[PDB]
């Protein structure tokens, strides 16, 4: 059973513009990804230290980055709080439509895309690179869902029956054609080192056979 909702119309002008502006600096994307699945596992740390059984989902904390070049996807694994179903539909967790606002006034007034962690909306950095892509996330207190969107002005949520998570999210990319770089293993750690040195939790690049 496959739900289909329509993006509030800033979102879709947001997810326009990163799709259609001519912006070269488009490793950023993985830092913002990086940077939130880091946020989302100090969330699942904090609740922890009062209740320990939140982490019964699941004891370790870390990132795992998987490209798999046959199926052309780079896979960000986190092991953090995940979001609800409800979160999923509210702009995976964001408050997108007030930080669309800011951002749009920020390129106006001399920013670049670069800044978009600045205002909340990093997320969709992610279609930088990707021509679609699926979120899989369970949260203790939902069920394990995946979200699924193209740009368009639409995006789906149903029950994810593939393999359970535990706990965290899943970000798989499904990379443009000619940005293929961002699953050679040499490109990711160099962006890996260059924008993600300082993250708390250990970020793991697979390999792949
Ligand atoms: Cl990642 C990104 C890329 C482009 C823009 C933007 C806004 N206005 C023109 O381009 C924002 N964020």
């Amino acid at each position: 059973e496959v739900e289909t909702f329509a993006f509030q119309a800033e979102i879709a002008q947001l997810m326009s513009l990163i799709i259609n502006t001519f912006y070269s600096n488009k490793e950023i994307f993985l830092r913002e990804l990086i940077s939130n699945s880091s946020d989302a596992l100090d969330k699942i740390r904090y609740e922890s230290l009062t209740d320990p059984s939140k982490l019964d989902s699941g004891k370790e904390l870390h990132i795992n980055l998987i490209p798999n070049k046959q199926d052309r996807t780079l896979t960000i694994v986190d092991t953090g709080i995940g979001m609800t179903k409800a979160d999923l539909i509210n702009n995976l967790g964001t408050i997108a439509k007030s930080g669309t606002k800011a951002f749009m006034e920020a390129l106006q007034a001399g920013a670049d895309i670069s800044m978009i962690g600045q205002f909340g909306v990093g997320f969709y950095s992610a279609y930088l690179v990707a021509e679609k892509v699926t979120v899989i996330t369970k949260h203790n207190d939902d069920e394990q869902y995946a979200w699924e969107s193209s740009a368009g002005g639409s995006f789906t949520v149903r029950t994810d029956t593939g393999e359970p998570m535990g706990r965290g999210t899943k970000v798989i990319l499904h990379l443009k054609e000619d940005q293929t770089e961002y699953l050679e293993e040499r490109r990711i750690k160099e962006i890996v080192k260059k924008h993600s040195q300082f993250i708390g939790y250990p970020i793991t690049l697979f390999v792949e056979k």
